[PDB]
């Protein structure tokens, strides 16, 4: 597992385009410039073994980079990134994770600790399972609870109804470890949406199966619940890749 | 009175290194100038100079170094249809676009401009638009197109909007006309045009007549091959996902 060339470098050339270009109208800028940033993220985890961490060693990074998040827009996905960011259309319709200024300088790079100079590895990195579940999910399952912990109003959750081994809805999640509890009270409203894949077998309905258990949480933590199974709009995205499957029939 | 990017440098430098490490890894490939020397080839272009002193040969050295072979069969331009084509061509999983490439990329909506004082640039103001002469208004994006076009191999699509009763689909003067067109080269062997028509509006051009039929005229004139199609349903889909109660979106 080979560690990201040059990381400062990306790192700060992200942090750097983000801020004067990117998400002018849809996102509100950060405080600390990006040499600050640098520091905080990079103080995580440089001079130790690679495991060596758990949830709190990013948590100034994030203090420092959480942005305000816009009522009502926030979305949260399981196992299906390409549709749900084709869908959330780069901040136009929801946030993603991703749009945000961290999730946007960390998304797929790949990085790690050593205790000796320069303090992280440039060879290799170990594999996440190797590593006790608390360093190996430090940096995105943080990255997730302070997104969470910010959206207000109503939120989305895109899932696969599609996949008879990874169930929609899952405690062992990333949704489920670190998003929908730690969703506030400013939270009003859960709105699912069921992605069904075209010509595969249906696996998961609302009101069913672990999207049954999820009505049940949800509503729990006292929200508002729905959810819907390939709405229009989501159909559509997915019928311009498969045009001639059945369910996009004119 | 047209407002310049800030730091325009660590701009064009934090997204030429993003670039380079991290985009389109699997799809385009990377330059051998750093973005050091890349930036040094930019900024020559135009400083210290009126910020309306600048012809088509201007970033000549800038594409040069900048300019990426281009994979078969998947360079698009577009005309008239910014988010379609784009969201279409889908980050180059389905076509390239300029937009993509590493210039296209670097430069994408920044606004800068020379001066010739101290220190080369103005990051105060930059002219209105229509004060230069076309050749210097057009010279880097002009410049950008022209190079990207005679880069292309293969089988080049063309996106347009056929709804715009004021705009043809083709014209001598777009910069697919003045600069992508008159730079394909004997690498490409097609030009396939997609005729957009958008949802509730007036059909305006169709293939095989008007300014598509001349279009096609020229294109075989340069022994390509030639297709035209309208309102592919892949492409409808796309424009149904953001207007799914319009007429032409009824299913089943
Ligand atoms: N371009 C890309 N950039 C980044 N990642 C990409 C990627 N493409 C793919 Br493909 N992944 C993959 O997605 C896998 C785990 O996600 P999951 O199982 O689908 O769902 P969750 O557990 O709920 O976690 C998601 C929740 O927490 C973050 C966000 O808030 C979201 O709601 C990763 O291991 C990647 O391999
Ligand atoms: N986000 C953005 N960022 C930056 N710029 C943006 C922009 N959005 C727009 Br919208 N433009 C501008 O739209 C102008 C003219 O386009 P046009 O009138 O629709 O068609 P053409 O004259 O035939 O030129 C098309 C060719 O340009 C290169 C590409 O390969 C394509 O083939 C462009 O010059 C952009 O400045
Ligand atoms: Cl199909």
């Amino acid at each position: 597992i080979v560690p990201t060339r040059e990381l400062e470098n990306v790192f700060l050339g992200r942090c750097k385009d983000y801020e004067i270009t990117r998400y002018l109208d849809i996102l509100p800028r950060v405080r600390s410039d990006c040499s600050a940033l640098w520091k905080d993220f990079f103080k995580a985890f440089s001079f130790k073994n690679p495991c060596d961490l758990d949830l709190g060693s990013y948590k100034d990074f994030f203090t420092s980079a959480q942005q305000q998040l816009p009522k009502n827009k926030v979305m949260f996905w399981s196992g299906v990134y390409d549709e749900a960011h084709d869908y959330a259309n780069t901040g136009r319709k929801y946030i993603t994770l991703e749009d945000t200024l961290p999730g946007y300088m960390l998304n797929s790079l790949v990085w790690c600790g050593q205790r000796a100079n320069p303090g992280f590895n440039e060879k290799v990195c170990p594999d996440f399972k190797t590593c006790p579940v608390q360093a190996r999910e430090s940096f995105w399952g943080m990255a997730s609870s302070s997104y969470a912990h910010s959206a207000e109003g109503e939120v989305t959750y895109m899932v696969d109804g599609s996949n008879p081994k990874v169930p929609a809805y899952r405690p062992d999640s990333f949704f489920g470890k670190y998003e929908l509890p730690n969703l506030t009270n400013k939270v009003t409203r859960v709105k699912v949406i069921v992605l069904h894949r075209l010509g595969e077998k249906i696996i998961e309905k609302c009101g069913a199966g672990s999207l049954l258990d999820l009505e049940k949480l949800v509503k729990a933590k006292h929200f508002a619940f729905d959810c819907v199974e390939n709405p229009r709009a989501v159909l559509f995205l997915l019928c311009s890749d498969n045009p001639n499957a059945r369910e996009c029939r004119l």
